[PDB]
């Protein structure tokens, strides 16, 4: 698809068997997803944002459909403020921007 950005750029993505909303993140290099169970072993991790760092578990090699595109890919699961797909797994789907 084309997504236009006057409203935040929100898709159904699938992971762990399940559906969530997610935000195509182009300021993200990482997949990070709320609080959830996934299946297989987690590493944690120290990521950043605009406000600081939070704690995350690192699972790799997660299967992830966004939108009907297949990924596979590293997933940050902890206590973010909004699921966001990150550009690991943007790169995988072919996105870019274009202007
Ligand atoms: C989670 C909230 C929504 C997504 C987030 C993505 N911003 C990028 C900016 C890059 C830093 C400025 C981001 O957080 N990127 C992180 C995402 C986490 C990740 N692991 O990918 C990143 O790439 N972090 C790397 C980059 C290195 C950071 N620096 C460092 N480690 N020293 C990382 N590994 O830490 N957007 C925002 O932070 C913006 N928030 C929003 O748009 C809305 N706020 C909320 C809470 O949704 C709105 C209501 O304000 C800020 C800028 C205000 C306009």
């Amino acid at each position: 698809p084309q997504i236009t950005l006057w409203k935040r750029p929100l898709v159904t993505i699938r992971i762990g068997g399940q559906l969530k909303e997610a935000l195509l993140n182009t300021g993200a290099d990482d997949t990070v997803i709320e609080e959830l169970n996934l299946p297989g072993c987690w590493k944690p991790k120290l990521i950043g944002g605009i406000g600081g760092f939070i704690k995350v578990r690192q699972y790799d090699q997660i299967p992830v459909e966004i939108a009907g595109h297949k990924a596979i890919g590293t997933v940050l699961v902890g206590p973010t403020p909004v699921n966001i797909i990150g550009r690991n797994l943007l790169t995988q789907i072919g996105a870019t921007l274009n202007f």
